[PDB]
């Protein structure tokens, strides 16, 4: 599991769970393509969106639909989503956690970034 | 003046200065349109963006380069960019401040919205 | 104006108005003195706390209410306060910002340090 | 496990290894009292502080060594720790993560609490 995504609610003081996250992949003709999608769990964490194989280098884009997140949970919050953009894997493969922490006007997010 | 964007350095504990900053609007065909933009000044600010009568409601995206700036500190960053993206409501307060906390691996961002 | 404190909610989008901060001095015995307390104004901001005369090298802690500023707000809150403890160096620039940024559950705070 | 620190470093993206992290707990007579103390491992996180017997309610001052963690790294950074104070288990045992992401002149802290 070479991408992984881990929210967290700083209202609750707990994991947010059934955060859903589109990741984006910039193509040659740079646009934005589907590269793979999921929610988190109820430990806030979403794995196997990707495999090694699959997540060559490239420019990608994790969205985190953190106002469908507000929404579902009756608060209307100031972002539409929170989203992350980096290059992958250009020094070879690497291991990926997108970390974001939620408030309602505001989030902050961290990259922790291994080799395997 | 109703958008404001304030950068801080959380590495060296100043303003974030000479950051460009590019703000979009999606138009009818969900595609970015260029907006408005500029570079943070010594006080990590951008004002003058636009005005209210230009600044109606829609969805905006604040693009700030921090990888240019990142890269000319001589240090390695993780993000592209950081993005901000939100809807504009006549509903709530007439100012929109976004504010970002830049570090090489992680961002914060607030909004402070008031009258 | 050497210390100014500066607080912003995440829940609401807006300054945090009225939240009590005490400034402490950690004395020769290892025990906190106090120094200076004010409320943030209805920009979020606390200014005025000292002099440059007063603000001697040393060892400082802020501490900011926030327990009760989430309760005034009907809010159940996570931490007593949010505290900030720094050393004072003549060395470095001369103006100290310390700012918050408050969730219930979280908070972050980055020092702004200029001339 | 009732009480578990976790610190990531945002200039690496990785976790903060060998951060060290002293608890004190609020005595009768209103002072700091030592609770437990550890450093945070590979992995950036500390176990084992504490049990589910001796974490009794109180108020907790966890105290995370960050100017120790920067100098060590040859880095002189702001702060001279964070400090995170909060009272526990006062409607019941509860199991506390502390979260922390580090730069040199700021950090964000964060709490995560669960129900056994
Ligand atoms: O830099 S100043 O001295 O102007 O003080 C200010 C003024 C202001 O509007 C905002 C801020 C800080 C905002 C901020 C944003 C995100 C975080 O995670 C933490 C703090 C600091
Ligand atoms: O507390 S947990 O059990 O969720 O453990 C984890 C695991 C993990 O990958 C990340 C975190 C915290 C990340 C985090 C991110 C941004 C902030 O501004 C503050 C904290 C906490």
């Amino acid at each position: 599991c070479p991408l992984m995504v881990k929210v967290l609610d700083a209202v609750r003081g707990s994991p947010a769970i059934n955060v859903a996250v589109h990741v984006f992949r910039k193509a040659a003709d740079d646009t934005w393509e589907p590269f793979a999608s999921g929610k988190t769990s109820e430990s806030g964490e979403l794995h196997g969106l990707t495999t090694e194989e699959e997540f060559v280098e490239g420019i990608y884009k994790v969205e985190i639909d953190t106002k469908s997140y507000w929404k579902a949970l009756g608060i209307s919050p100031f972002h539409e989503h929170a989203e992350v953009v980096f290059t992958a894997n250009d020094s070879g493969p690497r291991r990926y956690t997108i970390a974001a922490l939620l408030s309602p006007y505001s989030y902050s997010t961290t990259a922790v970034v291994t080799n395997p």
